[PDB]
């Protein structure tokens, strides 16, 4: 049978995934400038 | 016809690698903020 | 139906988010490596 | 097949390239859990 | 139109971009892995 559709199918799978990875990298970046300036602001430091 | 046998199976591959780092990355930004919250508590700062 | 239109969306939409991934990747080490020297430099430590 | 051998060639190498940061994210990640119980089990803090 | 040549350079791209990924992936697990060194021979904790 043709294999095409399926293909694509793969393909729109692995955007849904990526899309999901940048939300998430996107949010980690944010927590970690956080971490960053806290630290930067730690009397002990 | 073509190839699209052996690219199809690329493809999966790569989706199936795709949902483990995306579950990777969840993971890790939880760590990553339970890591935030740790410090922000530290009484050294 | 030829499927060809459609999968070259999805590659171009690939390409779209990795742009958006490895940018803020490259922002991310950057945050790290502050957060790295910052305690390196740390006065109780 | 025109160009299918060629990017069938482009997909694996996609492929061998995802393992890689898999592998490196999967250290990552052990590191951070590391980081994250150390500075959770400081004294200081 | 045929849209296999551009479908060809959109997967170069995406190797291209995925090869950028894996580097600063590398670099970023040796900036954390600093980190983590760092923070196990502070004196504080
Ligand atoms: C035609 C085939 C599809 C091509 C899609 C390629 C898959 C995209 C790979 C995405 C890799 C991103 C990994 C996350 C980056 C690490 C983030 C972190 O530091 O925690």
């Amino acid at each position: 049978m043709d294999l095409a559709p399926q293909m694509l199918r793969e393909l729109q799978e692995t955007n849904a995934a990526l899309q999901d990875v940048r939300e998430l990298l996107r949010q980690q970046v944010k927590e970690i400038t956080f971490l960053k300036n806290t630290v930067m602001e730690c009397d002990a430091c």
